[PDB]
């Protein structure tokens, strides 16, 4: 994801929307805090048990450090399991839907 | 779109983003509130000219009103010039990305 992006807030206390100028991202908020403690800790398990869960409201704040430890992570595509942090659109698909240039 | 829904912001001061149990939409401000003016006026080109434009920040209550009166509109689903008014992903394409029940 570009350096300069803007988050959209959390849907369904479960994803963190954030968007660049490329994509828009649906950032699993277990998945991404798990793989910021597996990488800190290089352990599965405990990374997967201190994380936050799906279900739960979190602040501006927590979700702005979230994103941006994401940037920096040597694996911000898939958790320690192999699931995928993310789902993506491109913004190009919605634009080009309602007959807009992008 | 269900009549419980939960309308999430504007992306690009051109999208509304909502969303109800079952669908994320992306609803162009100018093609809505073209179609709004449509069905009342009945002249296309009337109801273009007098429309928001994408670029434009809405403020969160006309962001309401418009989501509202979209979902009694005659056609919520093309502008009087055909093109869609929305793009719509289904939440479970995002959930099963990464991996989740939904
Ligand atoms: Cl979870
Ligand atoms: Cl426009
Ligand atoms: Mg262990
Ligand atoms: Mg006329
Ligand atoms: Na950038
Ligand atoms: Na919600
Ligand atoms: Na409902
Ligand atoms: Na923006
Ligand atoms: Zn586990
Ligand atoms: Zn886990
Ligand atoms: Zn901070
Ligand atoms: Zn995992
Ligand atoms: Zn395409
Ligand atoms: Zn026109
Ligand atoms: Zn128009
Ligand atoms: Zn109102
Ligand atoms: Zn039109
Ligand atoms: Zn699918």
């Amino acid at each position: 994801m570009k350096p300069t992006y803007e988050i959209l807030g959390q849907m369904d206390e479960t994803f963190i929307l954030v968007k660049d100028s490329e994509y828009l991202y649906f950032v699993d908020q277990h998945l991404l805090e798990e793989r910021i403690n597996y990488e800190k800790l290089k352990d599965e398990n405990l990374a997967c048990r201190i994380s936050v869960k799906a279900g739960q409201k979190l602040s501006e704040e927590k979700i702005r450090e979230l994103i941006k430890t994401w940037r920096n992570l040597e694996n911000p595509h898939v958790c320690p399991h192999g699931r995928p942090i993310y789902y993506k659109i491109p913004l190009r698909e919605i634009y080009e839907k309602v007959g807009r240039n992008y």
